[PDB]
């Protein structure tokens, strides 16, 4: 069925909070948190616009 869904997970729920208007630069990091441990709007801002 479907796969892991983290990095993509930190880009997906923020495409809600940015509306792909901020930016996910580089998520291969910001989304090790958010994977399944610590997130937040405040922890999106450095996700969307760092």
């Amino acid at each position: 069925g479907e796969t892991r869904a983290c990095g993509r997970k930190l880009i997906s729920l923020v495409m809600a909070v940015c509306g792909d208007l901020c930016n996910p630069q580089e998520g291969k990091d910001i989304a090790t948190e958010c994977c399944g441990n610590q997130c937040s709007d405040d922890y999106i801002r450095s996700a969307c616009c760092p």
